[PDB]
């Protein structure tokens, strides 16, 4: 592209910037407690600053069995505990037959039983995690009721309404604070998608199966719309459906709309080279910027989820719609699993640095102003100080993305003119850059000859490309102004982080834990919930076999694979935050690790 001017005015905070994109999801195949999944959700929960919050999970109610009605919740307990351990919430689709029990939602007895199952499970988890926590969950209907083969379950139009009423009453009986929505489907033009449009009319005007009341609770409306490789198309399609909802159903004018399957392209398992690397990452940011700049900044849009928490399959470790790249290394004894962080997951960590107020910004090319429906765009945020562990911040995230198309020839000259940064102590800036040249684990894999079972050393070389290229903190010029002139590739992401120096140093890393990978290798993962500030250079890790630093390139991602040359991993580990002014936080409580022949 021709040169782009990107202006950001830090003195001009316009309105809130809600972090509406912090969701992923997946469908188990016909698993959720496997070691593979345990590693996967550790990667998902390791996005800093709760950058991913929800995991929308299909078939949760196939993790419950019945007797008689009694319910065995053992498997469901295991999955929800695993999300909880990783600071994640279920996108709780009320989806499953309870291992064959439910077959017909026009059978009155089954409808009552469904309500009891939903009451029972809700009360259980309110008891297990607390009401405050469970009230944050998006309980949702069965996935895509108009595009699903219900098979051994009979789910008619009326059945779906009966089912819904049982979901709603089941949750109500447990607590009125619990949230329910649906249908989680595309809303094709009537007379298509009868169960989806039918749900809305039923909730607007229909009769409640249990109470006879006119209308039924619907806390949010969830749709699914994908891009067919176009980013802007997602937004376009959402607006058409939201307008039809608004016109047909006056009561839903302020009802929140979710797009909880908002992917570039339908079909997660289809190999696509652009899914492997920064191409997918930059498009995801582009879609988000489009939503903030062209919609939210007036339909009541509240949530966007990229449905990309699936585990990839041989022979396509990198090329599927996944946050991680899975390698089932079958030539070791015993065989083991390794995951790599793909650029899309790393990108969610850059988005996570965006703060609560949107700053004025303008992108232009030779004086023509361009909105986010273009290949180059920006999201800029500012943060107002909380306490003494906090201070003023600005985060500027620039994308260069031609959707699913990557051209190795293609670059863009950007001039970033940041002004209006308020006076503050120890002002510094840090840049983080991602492109396919420097930061593609898939690139490194292909350069090594695409080994199906990479060696330990080969895995090290691939992982070295996971993190962005980071420039050390530099002091900001006086007058609160900064001009940068980066060359950006297409695709690429550039985050410019400007921080004032908090009075106190970082807080403590917590919930350190170690997941075994194989002999001589483990994953360390931790929480940043008490660290306080986002102005972090790295997490210093120490190992006592006393304590010595594990030297590594800077990384703010809350997970590290330890794979020393020696295979000596027995001992204890501890982790602490290091800020932009070289001040450490307190070390986490340490975690022991013992390999036993
Ligand atoms: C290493 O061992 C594992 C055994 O766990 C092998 O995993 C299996 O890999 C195949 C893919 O080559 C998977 O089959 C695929 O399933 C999907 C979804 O149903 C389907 O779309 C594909 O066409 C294909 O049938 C299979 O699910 C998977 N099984 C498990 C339990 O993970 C892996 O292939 C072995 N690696 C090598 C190189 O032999
Ligand atoms: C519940 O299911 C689990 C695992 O599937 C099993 O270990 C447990 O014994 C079951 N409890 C029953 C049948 O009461
Ligand atoms: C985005 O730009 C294209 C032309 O490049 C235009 O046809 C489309 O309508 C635009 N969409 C929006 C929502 O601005
Ligand atoms: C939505 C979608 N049809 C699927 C896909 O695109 O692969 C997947 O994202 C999800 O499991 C479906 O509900
Ligand atoms: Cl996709």
């Amino acid at each position: 592209e021709a040169p782009h001017l990107v202006q950001v005015d830090a003195a001009r905070a316009l309105w809130p910037l809600r972090r509406f994109w912090r969701s992923t999801g997946f469908c188990p195949p016909l698993y959720v407690l496997s070691w593979d999944q345990q590693l996967n959700l550790a990667y998902v929960g390791a996005v800093p600053h709760r950058g991913i919050k929800q995991v929308r999970t299909h078939w949760l109610l196939e993790l419950v069995t019945t007797r008689g009605l009694s319910y065995n919740f053992t498997h469901l307990d295991g999955y929800l505990d695993l999300l909880r351990e990783n600071q994640l919430l279920p996108g709780f689709e009320l989806m499953g037959s309870a291992s064959g029990h439910f077959t017909d939602f026009e059978d009155k007895q089954q409808v009552f039983e469904w309500k009891d199952l939903v009451s029972s499970l809700a009360r259980r988890y309110i008891g297990r995690y607390g009401l405050a926590h469970v009230s944050k969950w998006n309980f949702e209907t069965w996935n895509e009721p108009d595009h699903h083969d219900f098979d051994n379950v009979s789910m008619t139009m009326q059945g779906f309404l009966n089912y819904y009423d049982a979901c709603s009453e089941g949750l109500r009986a447990a607590s009125p604070a619990l949230r329910l929505g649906g249908p989680g489907d595309s809303f094709h033009t009537p007379p298509r998608s009868p169960l989806s449009w039918g749900l809305l009319r039923h909730c607007h005007d229909g009769t409640n199966f249990f109470t006879g009341e006119a209308g039924v609770r619907l806390d949010y409306i969830s749709l699914h719309r994908k891009g067919a490789r176009s980013s802007i198309s997602i937004l376009e399609q959402e607006k058409v459906v939201a307008q039809q909802i608004r016109q047909l159903f006056p009561k839903f004018a302020d009802t929140p709309i979710y797009n909880d399957e908002a992917d570039p392209l339908v079909g997660w398992s289809l190999p696509q080279p652009w899914r492997a690397d920064v191409t997918y990452a930059a498009m995801v940011v582009k879609v988000i910027a489009q939503h903030q700049n062209l919609l939210l900044a007036a339909f009541p849009y509240a949530l966007l989820s990229n449905d990309n928490a699936f585990l990839s399959y041989h022979p396509h470790p990198f090329a599927q719609r996944t946050l991680t790249a899975r390698f089932q290394v079958n030539n070791t004894r015993p065989p083991h699993v390794q995951l790599l962080r793909k650029p899309v997951l790393t990108a969610m960590g850059l988005l996570a640095l965006l703060d609560e107020e949107q700053l004025w910004a303008e992108v232009s090319q030779a004086g023509t102003v361009l909105d986010s429906n273009h290949t180059v765009g920006v999201l800029a945020s500012a943060h107002r100080p909380q306490g003494p562990a906090d201070a003023w911040r600005a985060a500027v995230l620039i994308y260069a993305s031609d959707d699913t198309r990557a051209h190795p020839n293609r670059s863009v000259a950007v001039t970033l003119r940041l002004r209006g940064v308020p006076p503050g102590p120890g002002l510094v800036y840090v840049t983080r850059y991602l492109d396919n040249g420097l930061c593609s684990p898939d690139g490194e894999w292909r350069r090594l000859g695409r080994p199906v079972f990479p060696t330990a050393e080969q895995f090290r070389r691939m992982r070295a490309a996971e993190d962005p290229v980071a420039a050390a903190p530099r002091p900001l010029p006086a007058g609160g102004r900064l001009t940068l002139r980066p060359a950006l590739r297409l695709p690429s992401l550039l985050l410019v982080h400007v921080c004032a120096r908090p009075e106190k140093p970082p807080g403590q890393v917590t919930r350190l834990r170690a997941l075994p990978l194989t002999q001589g290798q483990l994953v360390l993962v931790w929480s940043d919930e008490h660290v306080g500030s986002k102005c972090l250079w790295t997490y210093e890790i120490q190992f006592s076999q006393a304590y010595t630093p594990v030297s590594r390139k800077p990384s703010t991602f809350n997970l590290f694979v330890f794979s020393p040359d020696t295979g000596a991993v027995s001992g204890s580990y501890r982790v602490r935050a290091l800020d932009y002014w070289a001040r450490p936080g307190p070390f986490s409580d340490p975690v022991p690790y013992l390999e036993v022949p």
